[PDB]
């Protein structure tokens, strides 16, 4: 059995790894475009399992939940700025690094304040395992719908869904 913390920490590693691979790929390369779409899919499902399963289980930490949702808005708002600059434009790399910075600020705040659960939250190891199992399954479901959205409706429709 996997628990809720391990699900989130291992998925953070995935997201961070995609961030690094994107940064390392040539600007406007075919490889960087595909990696960026992959990151959007993983970001979508990360925020969704947080909003839909993890934070409700941690709802006793009301101030930190508010902060976490506000951090989500930070990432989404910066993503909108990033998507206004095509990778071929001179200031793109600056914009990517600004986005990557906001992304890393989300992940840091979560790892500082929300994993493990704040002390307000009474949660047992068994409750964390059940939650982890639900989150792993729901993340798979969400990746399927995000993939489907990207494939059938395009990148803009994936972004509008964040």
């Amino acid at each position: 059995m996997v628990n809720a913390y391990e699900v989130l920490k291992e998925h953070h590693v995935v997201i961070k790894g995609l961030g690094r691979k994107i940064s390392e790929a040539p600007v406007n390369s075919e490889e960087r475009h595909a990696l960026f779409d992959e990151l959007l899919i993983e970001l979508d499902i990360h925020f969704r399992i947080e909003d839909d399963l993890y934070y409700p289980a941690l709802s006793a930490a009301t101030k930190l939940i508010a902060v976490a949702h506000a951090e989500h808005r930070q990432v989404i708002d910066q993503l909108s700025v990033l998507l206004r600059t095509p990778q071929s434009e001179p200031g793109y790399e600056d914009e990517w690094n600004s986005f990557k910075t906001v992304l890393e600020a989300h992940a840091d705040e979560e790892e500082r304040d929300m994993i493990p659960a704040p002390p307000e939250v009474k949660i047992t190891d068994a409750e964390l395992e059940e939650l982890g199992e639900k989150m792993a399954a729901r993340m798979e479901q969400y990746r399927g719908s995000a993939l489907y959205k990207l494939r059938t409706k395009g990148r803009a429709a994936l972004v509008r869904s964040l």
